[PDB]
């Protein structure tokens, strides 16, 4: 009868893109980046939370008010989950490292669900490890398991794949996107190369914590994307390759982005733009439609390396007299 | 040729409607709201910055690189028109007062804009009092006027309120929004009676400041909400009333919001679904599809009384062993 959404869940997804001019002066590419600020969390982390849980569902595996989620996270998955368990009635732990931004401890306690915080020093990897033994210690709980679940994946071949490839008009030649679960770069990378075998699909981590490259595991500041390990669901095949983006660099850019381009966005929006533009560069890129993604709004990231120095300053602004 | 828009204020309008059934059980209404967190900078005020700015552009009134932009701003103004200001290269300089949250500080900063607080004291009425006096002793510059600028309203009877209408199928009866400038309320409600006079339009501001009907000026919570004095662009004639919500009250549904319908939202928001509420509660109104606005994201309000005990606590928590 008319367009009013019955349900919040259903105001996750098709999310706009849009081509920056600014940054990319002289580049000779085409870029354009997808806002998932847009989403009711205001990251592209609502997509699996909301997939994962209702697979869950359908499996018969859980159940509102018997149920415990427990979820590892760098903050946005975390949110997302609260979100979803929120509104489906579901008790929601997450387990995240200390590190990451106060923002995110607010938001994921703003909609009710418990956090608990792991040692820093160890990464996602110990709070990946906490979650299986808060699992193993908390009578029916369950896991949705981001890192493993085929479902995150999925979503993203259901519906941030084929968004790029409506959008684009079927034009898309490069898409490039962070890794953290690699569910979007999976997922989206499969999609765009079942329609045109020819796309060219890139993934990104920190220069810092490069393992995917064969390095060591280290303290980055890319949130979101370098968890330290290869998920089980990252699919290394459908990618031309891994490309590394110093976190500095990344930091850089989100910077930038907010005052040149009118987005706030956050550091892994900074590493996947910066990522974009060296591809540019290439000899052979010059005149393709390179997509990226810019996975979460800035003000998540106030208390971050991103704006920390920003926040002291206008914490201690006094007012003038009038 | 694509879908791909070709600059960031493009991503402006177009915002969902959503019902909302746990706070309002037992209503006997319908209630529905629009969720101006899916703006470039997650506020409704992005609306009437753009028309604002593009208005004094078209008049040739202001150029990039010479003018400098003064605005008066509880918060979301300011940003909006940091973001526009970025874009298209003016210089900008707000005015707010100090109490407002320091999400609202660090995110014009983060958009290059010059910020001034001003004595709490004096509330929104010195912060237009400075925008004034910087006006007068800056050259070059000026003050595109929320308070006093018909593109203000223009904007709303031009984009929000048809897309409410359109919506809604022409099915709302009863549309209610807090004012600050009054653009929305007004231009909103001059719309929608022009498709049809009997839809009744309500306005609301806070109990602690209750101008609008007949009261004093004073504090309250209501950010984006209770100004202090009656705007020139605000339409009394086009409101049945002015109803009066309590800080208190707009700030625990405002919690409740995130926590029952998995919306993290404003202050005003909160006041706005109280509104609705009331109004589902009378007899007259049962039945009736009743319209609502929640104006703003809740993490702008992290450092506000909304979620400021949360913040503190965690900013207390402590990482575990692993
Ligand atoms: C800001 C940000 N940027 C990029 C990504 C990466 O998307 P993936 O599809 O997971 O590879 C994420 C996903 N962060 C997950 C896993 S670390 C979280 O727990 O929040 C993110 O939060
Ligand atoms: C959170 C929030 N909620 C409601 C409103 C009101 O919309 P109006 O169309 O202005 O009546 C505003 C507008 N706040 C303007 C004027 S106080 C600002 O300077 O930010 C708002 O920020």
């Amino acid at each position: 009868s008319t367009n009013i959404k019955k349900h919040v869940s259903q105001l996750i997804g098709r999310t706009p893109l849009v081509y920056l001019n600014k940054v990319t002066e002289g580049c000779g590419a085409y870029v354009a980046v997808k806002q998932e600020m847009m989403q009711p969390t205001a990251s592209i982390a609502d997509r699996p939370a909301y997939a994962m849980i209702t697979d869950a569902e359908e499996k018969n595996l859980i159940t509102p008010g018997k149920t415990t989620l427990i979820e590892p996270t760098s903050g946005n998955m975390g949110i997302s989950m609260a979100f979803m368990a929120a509104m489906k009635g579901y008790k929601m732990v997450l387990t995240m490292p200390s590190y990451t931004s106060l923002e995110r401890r607010v938001t994921m306690r703003a909609f009710g669900a418990e956090l608990i915080l792991t040692d820093p020093a160890k990464g996602m990897g110990g709070t990946v490890k906490k979650a299986y033994e808060l699992l193993e210690n908390t009578p029916n709980a369950h896991m949705l398991q981001q890192f493993s679940n085929p479902a995150n994946t999925q979503v993203h071949f259901e519906t941030t794949g084929p968004e790029i490839w409506e959008d684009t008009n079927g034009q898309v030649d490069i898409f490039v996107m962070g890794i953290g679960s690699g569910g979007t770069v999976s997922g989206v990378g499969q999609y765009l190369k079942s329609k045109n075998p020819n796309v060219k699909i890139y993934g990104v981590e920190p220069s810092e914590s490069n393992v995917l490259n064969g390095g060591k595991p280290g303290p980055h500041h890319i949130t979101g994307n370098g968890v330290g390990f290869k998920p089980d669901i990252l699919d290394l095949d459908v990618m031309e390759k891994v490309l590394e983006v110093s976190s500095e660099d990344a930091v850089n850019m989100a910077r930038v982005l907010a005052l040149k381009e009118g987005l706030m966005v956050g550091i892994s929006s900074g590493a996947n733009t910066v990522a974009a533009l060296r591809l540019a560069q290439l000899p052979e890129n010059k005149g393709k439609l390179i997509v990226t993604v810019h996975p979460s709004f800035g003000e998540r990231y106030l208390s971050s390396v991103l704006f920390q120095e920003l926040r002291q300053e206008a914490e201690n602004m006094q007012p003038v007299a009038v």
